């Protein structure tokens, strides 16, 4: 099944995922109610998730695609939170679990961290029940996502699908609109869980 290689925070490999998370944290609309209140994450750990099957699914969809969107895959780096990500490690992200029913990603980590817990932080740890809980480990993926053939869109446009010749959707922000960007895929053999991280929030003093 799956190994997790934890990464030596020595390595550039390490500080180049923690560097994404920490660097793209941006302030909430909520003022923080469903992430909690921080400025940095307490980086416990970085592994790595190797899973043969998984990355078998993952390749062949992203030949597909690469086909689909004149031989260019379209693959970025992207953050994923939710409280499935044991799950995801190990049987990979599935779409039957804004832009309707699709797998959300995020270029903000702190966006990503709002959903660990569930819609809005749903009922925060599971021991506390904090949405802003210093003291429990949470988890968050930085995943290789193919976005092949993206629909671009400033407002809500519900779908259960990408629309026709299209691979994903990616909601921009603006100002009366969304606050920071989403991309959306609908079906999960386009990412691939590649990293995944253990961290706390920070308290600031
Ligand atoms: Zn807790």
């Amino acid at each position: 099944g799956t190994i997790l290689l934890d990464l030596a925070p020595e390595d550039k490999e390490y500080q180049s995922v923690e560097e994404e998370m920490q660097s793209t944290i941006r302030e909430h609309r909520d003022g923080g109610n469903a992430g909690g209140i921080f400025n940095r994450y307490n980086v416990i750990r970085i592994q790595k998730v190797v899973n043969k099957k998984l990355r078998e699914r993952f390749c062949h969809r992203q030949k597909e695609v690469s086909e689909e969107n004149h031989n260019h895959h379209n693959e970025r780096m992207l953050f994923h939170g939710s409280p499935f990500i044991n799950a995801i490690i190990h049987k990979g992200f599935d779409e039957r679990h804004m832009f309707g029913a699709g797998i959300y990603f995020a270029e903000n980590s702190s966006k990503s961290n709002q959903y660990v817990y569930g819609i809005g932080g749903g009922t925060g740890c599971p021991t506390h029940k904090d949405r802003s809980c210093y003291i429990c480990h949470r988890q968050m993926l930085f995943c290789r996502v193919t976005l092949g053939k993206s629909f671009l869109q400033f407002s809500t446009m519900k779908m259960a699908h990408a629309p026709p010749g299209h691979h994903s959707v990616i909601g921009r922000p603006s100002v009366n609109g969304l606050a920071y960007a989403e991309y959306v895929i609908y079906r999960g053999e386009q990412a691939y869980p590649e990293y995944l991280i253990t961290y706390q929030i920070m308290k600031p003093e």
